[PDB]
């Protein structure tokens, strides 16, 4: 490969004219972005800079600017004799002055929707219009760098569900190409610098360059990092390892419907640089997300989904965010052998008490069934979670404890009415409650799927 | 408990190619199964038996309510063991053991229930004949669980 570098040497020309090349942009306006400015190279004394915007799906005419590095002004933006179409041209006077063109309906606020324009934009070109050969030459705005991130989960530590956050153990990969980074292998001698137990902040502090330094966005606490290490080559090629565990803040928890809720475990890394000098542009899938653990565990990742986007940035603009997605959900078996089955049986045993028509029987073992229930209620005390707030399981619990008293206060009912005499009503009480029992256990079951698991 | 240790180096996969070294203690550790059988299985077992034993008796009213103080009882101790059982979010073949006994005194109760029906009906002779059958069954249900257990998660197959 060839190599780039600035060096010293212990001037002439270049043929008769400056390579000049020129390209194009399509800028959408929209309610969100009615401003837009891009940056541009050194622009060596002596090159000349042209920019012309056009509308296409309209007439807007969005006014232009060039500026310099802190914003001065350098050119104003002049239309042209001829319908449509802008022209701006500008020829600097000092060497490695940076241009900011300046794209902006200030005068033109009204909102009615997005609107596109085409943008050209030249250097050492002195061409009206895009002409021919435009993709030949250089870029010349300044372009963000790209970095390809990759993350994976090792295991979930564990799920903190009232604080409604979740400890997660996993690998976090970026790697970039950035020049400015490269060095000469023959000063020290190897192909690789490394950097050990540093994150890409101290790093960039301790180079005084530009690294893609990022940040887990609802990290709680100080995340533990571990084989923390960044490789840079001679070529510009940078990357950077960490094996992370680290507890993030969960706002999106709903475990209204517990224990059949599903949830989902989101790992936002954000850019701590703007978009304009970093971008998540790729995902790397160097090992698989949710991994492979022997034994059970109490949540299952059903799938998984990672995914880039862009969130805006403190001071305007935006940052890139690399978003994991795991859809959890819980041991189904656990709850439903564990939980459900015992109380099934402890109601069934409820149910079928009133067969007996020995009334004192039936309401002392009514009242010891309910005792029953409430010890076994307490039983299940730790896989029922202190939440604050209901939940489909605690509704289900207090709707079979209140038929449990309902039958208690039922059979004191009966064993008083065969006391009196009238036999005939309490074996009538007995045959209704053993039909509308199960039917109003049915219609309770139902109704909580409608109202938690479906719509209506 | 330590079983046994095996201390063994391998090289394993390096960051930017090439490998590393990697020294591993490996401990076989073991539970204390005295602790877990004496604290947790006999008395299980008697709780479980009694409830067995109860259907010698042809009074079901006595029959009936013992079966219901039984059930109390093996949820009271099912919760007095709630410290050495863990808080993990799936099962457990100790957990497994436990629900399955819970279901058998759940029965036991309804079947109590039934035949004290039965005998207010009149028809006492197949309530013994319940009686002695369930006699025969309960053990034998036990066993054959314990035999599934241990052929599920101790053994292939």
């Amino acid at each position: 490969t060839y190599t780039t570098g600035s060096f010293q040497l212990i001037l002439a020309s270049l043929e008769i004219k400056p390579e000049a090349h020129v390209q194009e942009l399509e800028i959408r306006l929209d309610k969100d972005t009615r401003y837009l400015t891009q940056h541009t190279r050194n622009l060596q004394p002596g090159d000349t800079f042209h920019a012309l915007v056009e509308p296409i799906g309209e007439a807007p005419l969005p006014r232009l600017r060039l500026t310099d590095s802190g914003g001065k002004p350098l050119a104003f933006g002049l239309i042209d004799q001829p319908g449509e179409s802008v022209e701006l041209n500008y020829t600097c006077d000092q060497d490695i002055c940076e241009l900011v063109v300046h794209v902006d309906g200030t005068d033109g606020q009204k909102d009615s929707g997005e609107a596109v324009y085409r943008l050209l934009v030249g250097i050492n070109a002195p061409n009206l219009r895009e002409s021919g050969q435009t993709p030949v030459g250089s870029s010349v705005f300044l372009e963000s760098d790209l970095v390809t991130v990759g993350l994976a989960v090792d295991q979930i530590v564990g799920v903190d569900q009232r604080s409604e956050n979740f400890s997660v153990v996993g690998t976090l990969k970026l790697s970039w190409h950035d020049p400015k980074l490269g060095f000469s292998p023959d000063q020290c001698g190897c192909t690789v610098k490394s950097f050990e137990d540093a994150s890409i902040r101290a790093v960039a502090g301790e180079i005084n360059l530009p690294l893609p330094s990022f940040s887990f966005y609802n990290q709680q606490g100080n995340r533990w990092s571990q084989n923390q290490v960044i490789f840079v080559t001679p070529d510009g090629r940078a990357s950077y390892f960490e094996r992370f565990t680290v507890t993030l803040q969960a706002p999106d928890f709903d475990f209204l419907a517990y224990p059949f809720d599903r949830q989902k475990f989101s790992i936002k890394v954000d850019l701590a640089v703007p978009t304009n000098m970093f971008i998540f542009n790729e995902i790397e899938r160097f090992q698989q997300v949710v991994g492979d653990q022997l034994g059970e565990e109490e949540w299952v990742v059903t799938s998984y989904s990672q995914e880039i986007t862009e969130v805006p940035f403190e001071r305007g603009s935006t940052n890139s965010r690399f978003t994991t997605t795991l859809l959890v959900k819980r041991n189904l078996e656990y709850y439903i052998l564990r939980i459900f089955v015992p109380l099934f049986l402890i109601i069934s045993v409820s149910w079928v008490i009133f067969f007996l028509k020995d009334y004192g029987r039936q309401l002392e073992v009514a009242s010891g069934n309910l005792l029953v229930f409430v010890a076994f209620n307490f039983t299940i005390s730790g896989d029922l979670p202190r939440l604050g707030y209901l939940t489909v399981l605690d509704r289900f619990m207090i709707v079979s404890f209140c038929l449990t008293a309902i039958v208690v206060l039922i059979s004191v009912c009966q064993k008083r009415l065969g006391a009196v005499g009238k036999q005939a009503v309490a074996a009538q009480i007995d045959t209704w409650v053993l039909v509308i029992y199960p039917l109003v256990y049915s219609l309770y079951i139902i109704w909580v799927y409608l109202r938690f698991f479906t719509d209506h």
